[PDB]
């Protein structure tokens, strides 16, 4: 009892495989199934310290009220763990097997769901998958902790909007925002002199970072958006898989901020209840929603992502292809359409071949991306097109 | 004397501003101007430890033959530095003011040019600029040290190919590879248990990393391609701008690898001479080439980069736009072209409006990215297009 449980997962064959029975044996029990739920997710790439963080989340949820829940400064990090043995990189969602019930300030009794959500981003291949998982994760989650490494890279925002897009695609679309809360968690922040560790520093840094979209429609998607800056834990944590050592051996700033961060996220008040279309949700509602969403993504198709490179080339060649088709069409009409139509089912061919060739030389001569085998496909397009402009011969 | 000198730089107004006179007062002196040159560049984003590394490059080039050039383990890092005061983030190229002359194994006397090359990548805006600078940097450089942070991110490769593309655009294109040497330098590698620190570990890691393009046409571009894995220097270095402390206070692995890395790159033998079109080049040749290249990029245009998001949406809507135009065209011909042509300059309109509307409802009903204001531009396209298919009325 009490361990991590795989609930969603993409397979090699890009097949999203949900585990409904395990999804049931934890969230559909008579004990939680009727309580309104708060689902906390920690989402990011593989090997970014998500499980390390989620362990401390446990340390707090299991010793919540009381103590140095963070633990004895001189004993090792003991207890329940999401870290398994030989870690395999996987795309999907894991949840913690034990739901927590705890008491809100307003006497409410509430079910607390932790999810690890993990994606890959190693190729146009795995991207689509990851975005789909992140999309799902976020639309069943009450708080998405987007766990990012040193900064907020163009990538990270790009990817964020993307999976944000995927979510709306599967959603009705009220006059409420689609999702609840987002938290940009920046790990191993190393510029406390520019922006300070924590939420204050986060806020500011995020501000300045977001003002670089010549937008923040991320704000259209989320009711609440915050940012926390977390320090490097130190080399012992950083370079040791399965860390093991005393609290002491972790950087002191790191732990001091962890201490504000976990309760910041998980303290009874800050605990925030999942909801959809303006309606607070119950563990069971969740499961059926999760199932609903997944059902969709399986039926109708998710737009394959087109990368910056592939796309920038496609635009490069097309511009040649069009520049060329242009100077052909213009010279042709100059002498073939309007008050000009002096007939002649030959010489029509002659000027055509004459011009078509000038365009081809025009195109082919242009410096362009991707090279021969790639551009040739566009040269062909250029050709079959001016031939369609060649049915500019009627009468 | 002996400091960093700005030689290229992009301004707010995206105007590449070369400093020819400073470019002359160092590389066109009678003393270096006729010696064959080896140009070492260290290229990457802002705040990635390039100057810190280049300092140690100096420590070696100035104490080359002899000593613990790395310096007294108990004294601070003293001497010449590329670190200025208040660091402003800039896109461009800086070179070290003093060229080094040194003796190759084969008695050759040779000029050594260090460049810092720095780009930004904060927006589709700044990307193009950075790629242009990186393109230039690489085509006047003898060795490009691509200085990357924790791993090799899809970004980093994407960006790499891109600026690689830009270089060819400005190059004649022999049957030789365009560029000489590339080195993937990975900073703060934290998985020595998966791949080891240094060149051995690098090689392997790069291998496995590159086999994720379902390509490595990076290999088409470069005669030699290697990878070195470098450890985190420690928190004192990491979190202190302008580091100052004793050698001792830097992580011992880091320095031990630095010690193999600098000579690996810069030792007299490993020193490799710049060349273009198969021809060894001289400082002066370089300067005129550098100038030649820059002249080009100013005249003819560099393809603006199209991002994954913008592009993936464009493909999403177009697919709707085409699916829709399809079921219109088909139903139309079913009753309007071929052996069917039963005339009727009305009802022609009726079925048309009838079908056009069915397509629009078909399109608009489809779930798609970017939302209203964005999709509307595609709805219009859908319309003016089936109206062009509406000149399917002739006779
Ligand atoms: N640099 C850094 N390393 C961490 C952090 N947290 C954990 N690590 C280490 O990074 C490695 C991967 O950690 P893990 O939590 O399994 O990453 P996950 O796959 O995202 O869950 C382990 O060696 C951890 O000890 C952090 O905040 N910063
Ligand atoms: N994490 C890490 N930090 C470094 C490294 N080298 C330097 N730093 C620190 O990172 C900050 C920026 O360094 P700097 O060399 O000016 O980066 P640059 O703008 O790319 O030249 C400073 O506080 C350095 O002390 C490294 O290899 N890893
Ligand atoms: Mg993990
Ligand atoms: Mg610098």
């Amino acid at each position: 009892k009490a361990g991590p449980v795989q609930v969603l997962i993409v397979k090699d064959d890009h097949s999203f495989e949900l585990d409904e029975t395990a999804l049931n044996r934890i969230l559909l029990s008579e004990a939680v199934r009727d309580k309104e739920v708060v689902a906390v997710s920690v989402a990011g790439a593989f090997r970014k310290g998500k499980s390390f963080l989620m362990d401390f989340m446990l340390r707090y949820m299991y010793n919540q009220e009381s103590v140095d829940w963070v633990g004895d400064y001189n004993e090792p990090l003991t207890g329940f763990s999401w870290r398994g043995g030989s870690e395999r990189e996987t795309t999907g969602i894991q949840i913690w097997s034990e739901i927590f019930l705890i008491n809100k300030p307003d006497g409410k009794k509430v079910a607390v769901l932790l999810m690890d959500t993990q994606g890959t981003f190693d190729s146009q291949s795995t991207l689509r998958d990851s975005a789909t998982v992140f999309a799902l994760s976020t639309m069943i989650s009450s708080i998405q902790v987007y766990n990012l490494s040193q900064n907020v890279q163009e990538d990270d925002l790009q990817h964020l909007q993307l999976f944000t897009e995927y979510g709306r695609l599967a959603m009705e679309e009220t006059f409420l925002k689609p999702f609840q809360s987002l938290i940009f968690l920046v790990r191993d922040w190393s510029f406390p002199y520019e922006f300070s560790y924590g939420a204050d520093g986060g806020a500011k840094f995020l501000e300045k970072r977001l003002k670089v979209s010549g937008r923040k429609h991320i704000h259209s998607c989320f009711t609440n958006i915050s940012c926390f800056l977390l320090p490097h834990p130190g080399l012992k944590v950083a370079t040791n898989p399965n860390f093991d050592g005393k609290l002491k051996e972790i950087d002191d700033e790191f732990i001091k901020n962890l201490k504000i961060l976990i309760p910041w996220l998980l303290s009874p008040e800050s605990l925030d209840i999942k909801e959809i279309n303006g309606n607070k949700i119950t563990c069971r509602g969740l499961v059926e929603y999760f199932k609903a969403y997944i059902k969709i993504y399986q039926g109708e198709e998710l737009p394959h992502p087109k990368s910056m490179l592939q796309a920038t080339a496609e635009a490069n060649n097309l511009a040649a292809v069009a520049t060329a088709k242009d100077t052909y069409n213009k010279k042709m009409e100059e002498i073939c359409g309007g008050d000009k139509p002096f007939l002649a089912p030959n010489d029509l061919q002659t000027k055509h071949l004459q011009l078509k060739e000038e365009s081809v030389k025009l195109f082919r001569g242009v410096k362009k991306m991707g090279g021969e085998e790639f551009s040739r496909r566009y040269l062909q397009q250029l050709e079959s097109e001016i031939d369609e402009l060649y049915i500019q011969y009627i009468k």
